[PDB]
């Protein structure tokens, strides 16, 4: 609660105005996600299933775990093949899922806990930039972090958020990680503003968590969902863009603020990676990257990191 004041007064007090994304996860945006993941538009999740649909045997042989720890883990459907494999090789005892949305958890791991009889089911809520060390050093573990989650970092935080993953690794321990690449940049840009209006809704619902969390007023359909592509720093961004000018109080923190006709407000970035610097980053965070895959189209990548 005390962070989404501060993070809330932050970003709305800034200059250039921005709102953190883990904020987008409620109740209510972690669904709007989960219809992301389905739309034609939004290539990554179905991308990265395929590549672990073909190698999941693969990374339980490379990995040889008992435990899968999986960061930002929303409903774990992905995972699932893993945790499949893991079974067939007979190795599954453990599964800890980590994630800001406590009902996201909850619903997983009842699910995971009845679909896999007899594995241990752990569920860890946190942030993934402070909170890392809420989850147990147990067992032999796969640390799975999907998605191009990871993405959502900007560069100066993911490195640090690398680093402080890599501390955790034990000998035995690997990590296997979803990054996103570069590409097409029409294809990238759909892929962030589908016909369908589901990445809109998702991004004006950071506004309504704001407006209930914190007593606020956003007139949710005042803003504009812009997403751009920015080829400079290889990144899509999502903005908010007030299509007239607004007067937004925010009771919980005794805060006015305005915004121009126009003005727009910063709620996401999503870096896209080339597969030569996800090795450079890994090694950075005095990770080896043991393993690299790919879809056959060559959209999204997977690697395999040990200490
Ligand atoms: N800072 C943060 N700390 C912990 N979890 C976060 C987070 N920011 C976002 N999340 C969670 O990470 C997930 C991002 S969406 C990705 C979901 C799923 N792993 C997939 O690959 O499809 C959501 O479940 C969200 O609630
Ligand atoms: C969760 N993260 C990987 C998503 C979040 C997202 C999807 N659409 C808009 N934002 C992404 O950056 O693609
Ligand atoms: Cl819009
Ligand atoms: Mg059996
Ligand atoms: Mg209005
Ligand atoms: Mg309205
Ligand atoms: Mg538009």
């Amino acid at each position: 609660a005390e962070a989404l004041r501060r993070d809330v007064r932050a970003g709305l007090t800034a200059t250039q105005k921005s709102l953190p994304p883990k904020w987008f996860y409620d109740a209510v945006g972690s669904d709007l996600f989960d219809q992301i993941t389905r739309l034609p538009e939004y290539y990554p999740t179905r991308t990265e299933a395929q590549i672990l649909r073909t190698r999941s045997a693969e990374i339980i042989s490379a990995a040889g775990a008992d435990t899968l720890v999986e960061l930002g883990s929303g409903t774990s459907e992905k995972t699932r093949m893993l945790l499949d494999a893991m079974r067939d090789a007979e190795l599954l005892r453990r599964f800890i899922p980590f994630d800001v949305d406590a009902g996201v958890l909850r619903s997983a791991g009842a699910a995971i806990g009845a679909e896999y009889p007899g594995i241990e089911i752990d569920a860890v809520c946190g942030d993934f930039e402070e909170h890392l060390g809420k989850i147990p050093h147990v067992g032999r573990r796969l640390v799975v972090f999907l998605g191009s989650t990871i993405g959502n970092l900007t560069p100066a935080p993911r490195a640090e958020f690398l680093s402080t993953l890599a501390d955790t690794l034990q000998p035995g321990d690997s990590l296997l990680l979803g990054t996103d690449l570069v590409k097409d940049t029409g294809r990238l840009v759909r892929a962030y503003d589908d016909a369908a209006g589901v990445t809109a809704a998702f991004n004006r619902n950071v506004l309504a968590v704001v407006n209930r969390e914190l007593s606020a007023d956003f007139d949710l359909d005042a803003f504009e969902h812009v997403a751009k592509w920015n080829s400079d720093e290889e990144r899509i961004e999502m903005w908010l863009r007030a299509r007239t000018a607004q007067h937004v109080r925010v009771a919980a923190l005794d805060l006015e603020v305005d915004f121009a006709a126009g003005e727009e407000m910063l709620t996401e970035v999503s870096c896209k990676f080339r597969p030569e610097n996800v090795v450079a980053e890994l090694a950075e965070a005095g990770l080896r990257q043991t393993h690299w895959w790919t879809d056959p189209a060559g959209d999204f990548g997977l690697s395999l990191a040990v200490r």
